[PDB]
């Protein structure tokens, strides 16, 4: 079909999308991968995963827009701390773009927002979940202090994923930050790259901790291997959970397999986030609009290496059956700061609208 603005695509049903990107783009995201895109990315995970099999559809409907049909209910379950921006954030498109249901809003951008992390894969992005839904149960959302066996389970209980899939998903902390899991900081990144979808979350995590951003009596919180934070530059976070999936041994093998293997990374969340986006639904019951999602930024293609203050010797390592790559080291005695901003800088506020949530 052609849609009204010229644009070519696949299905008709795919139009109404274009300037919904568009409005995205320029309102909220600014074409970065920050602090907006990187609270709808986690925001696409709260709303899919909260589906349970064994406890059957009253529990949640998964990627079905109820963080934003129910602002004042799953918002404000402790694991959804923070998720409240996002929501709000997304309801005047939901309102505005009103022929796009509110989980399709949720998935596409979601998918929009990642695609300004250079290296990120382009989503499938299929459309057609219906616009109404219940509020899902609390307890169906992994939180940092969880052990992995309860994670897998979690995951596993929601739609089946496979570990590799899980760990596959948390790539996405290649380009994510803490708010809330110390009181004191805020956006401490998991990784020196926070508006790049590289692998350095795989590997910075796998390296001793030697201090903490904030804090060091955090729930859901071990230290990390760059703590060091100036001013709005605050310094790396390192989750429990993250570190516990990278040392288990269902995990762990999986986990140092994506270091330094970017088109390998980015492929296996690419097909982990096909499933993800379309819980709660029969994806033979939604159209493809994958053409409609923009084309991501590329990557440098430079390999991974180790931040400046840290190196092989202080790997921790979980994998006894495959090699851990060779790295360079970028030069330098002490911790680089981690930038707050995209372009360097510290200061960058980010476009935040008041809401229900
Ligand atoms: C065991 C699984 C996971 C746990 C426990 C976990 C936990 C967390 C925590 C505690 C935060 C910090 C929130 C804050 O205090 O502001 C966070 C942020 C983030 N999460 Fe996860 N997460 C998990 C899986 C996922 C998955 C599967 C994705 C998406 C595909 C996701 C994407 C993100 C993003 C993008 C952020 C950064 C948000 C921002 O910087 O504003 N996470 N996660
Ligand atoms: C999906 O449901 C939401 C919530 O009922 C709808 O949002 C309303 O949209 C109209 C414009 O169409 C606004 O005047 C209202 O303020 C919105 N309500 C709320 C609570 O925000 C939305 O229109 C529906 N979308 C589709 C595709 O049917
Ligand atoms: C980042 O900054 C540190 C100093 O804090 C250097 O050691 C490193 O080389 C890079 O310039
Ligand atoms: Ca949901
Ligand atoms: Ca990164
Ligand atoms: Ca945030
Ligand atoms: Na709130």
């Amino acid at each position: 079909a052609v849609c009204p603005d010229g644009t070519r695509v696949s299905h008709a049903a795919c139009c109404a999308f274009i300037p919904l990107a568009q409005d995205l783009q320029e309102t909220i995201f600014q074409n970065e991968c920050g602090e907006d895109a990187h609270e709808v990315i986690r925001l696409t995970f709260h709303d899919a995963i909260a589906i349970s099999r064994s406890q059957g559809p009253k529990a949640g409907g998964g990627a079905d827009g109820s963080m934003l049909l129910f602002p004042t209910v799953e918002p404000n379950f402790s694991a959804n701390n923070g998720i409240d921006d996002s929501v709000n954030n997304l309801i005047p498109f939901m309102q505005k773009h009103n022929t796009i249901s509110a989980a399709d809003l949720v998935q596409f951008a979601g998918a929009v927002a990642l695609s300004n992390c250079p290296g990120a894969p382009r989503l499938e992005f299929l459309a057609g979940r219906p616009n109404k839904t219940i509020a899902a149960v609390d307890g169906l959302i992994p939180e940092p202090q969880d052990s992995v066996t309860k994670i897998l389970q979690r995951f596993e209980d929601a739609g089946g994923f496979t570990p590799f899939e899980v760990v596959s998903l948390l790539a996405s902390h290649s380009v994510a930050r803490a708010d809330k899991v110390d009181q004191t900081i805020d956006a401490a990144p998991f990784d020196s790259t926070p508006f790049t979808f590289d692998t350095q979350v795989f590997l910075e995590v796998l390296l001793k901790g030697v201090g903490f951003p904030g804090s060091a009596n955090n729930t859901g919180e071990v230290a990390s291997p760059l703590p060091l934070g100036s001013g709005s530059d605050t310094g790396e976070m390192r989750l429990q959970s993250d570190f516990a999936l990278a040392h288990d041994p269902r995990t762990a093998c999986i986990w140092q397999g994506f270091v330094n293997e970017q088109a390998f990374m980015a492929a296996s969340f690419r097909a982990a986030m096909s499933k993800l986006a379309v819980l709660g639904h029969n994806r033979n019951s939604l159209i493809d609009c994958s053409d409609v999602v923009p084309v991501p930024k590329p990557a440098t293609g430079q390999p991974a290496m180790f931040p400046a203050s840290t190196g092989p010797q202080d790997l921790e390592l979980s994998c006894p059956s495959e090699r851990f790559p060779t790295l360079t080291t970028q030069p330098g005695a002490s911790q680089s700061l981690i930038a707050h901003c995209p372009d360097g800088s510290m200061s960058c506020p980010g476009v935040q609208f008041n809401g229900p949530a």
